[PDB]
């Protein structure tokens, strides 16, 4: 069902990328990972915390997710794809072509494909 | 418990993007979305159809996902980003920049976030050394 993930993003660069869907609620971390750990899931109201210490192009090992339980792969797959898209944009945006930022912005396409449940036939 | 999504792409451009995917089970649509609807989930063996009706650069709205049940937002999330990154890159590659395909490929970051359970006894004997 819906999972709640607290985010402790020390950089403030990445926390804005996480939107509140049906499967996922992202909230700002107010306790440390150890404080969440000790309080337990009943009391914290979270399933896991996303911890990011520093610019992930500088050190990609500086991000981790901790949860009370082993989390389904979808959790980290969704967060990883959100971070990977952003970091790929940032790296191409660093490239030494004088108008790369215009080119990237002009070329940017961001679909939100509509998903529907078919009408029932039964 | 991967969902199976049949791809009905009228353009022939986009199925190649889904051959290497680690979240969903993509297959080629052999029937239309409406036929899969009518035959129902037990007959068809799929959960959803990604339907692409036009080049998404000419008409980005010309795509939709249908399922028998409500699908998690993750399915559209994932599919939308894969298509978006492709179309963005296709447009970037049309500018006059030498080796742009190589550069685009080299600039992709694939971060897989390490995920841990915090460590934390009745039927399990302790060590004999303690
Ligand atoms: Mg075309």
């Amino acid at each position: 069902d819906m999972k709640t993930i607290a985010i402790a993003d020390r950089t403030g660069e990445y926390e804005q990328l996480f939107k509140e869907n049906d499967e996922f609620r992202f909230v700002h971390a107010e306790k440390t990972a150890e404080e969440y750990r000790k309080m337990g899931a009943d009391k914290s109201g979270i399933d896991a915390v996303l911890e990011i210490r520093q610019d992930l192009l500088e050190d990609p090992n500086a991000v981790a997710i901790y949860g009370y339980k082993q989390l389904p792969a979808s959790v980290s797959n969704h967060i990883s794809r959100i971070l990977s898209d952003y970091l790929s944009d940032k790296k191409i945006a660093s490239y030494n072509i004088p108008d790369i930022k215009q080119i990237l912005a002009d070329s940017k396409i961001e679909l939100s494909v509509h998903t529907y449940k078919w009408s029932e036939d039964g």
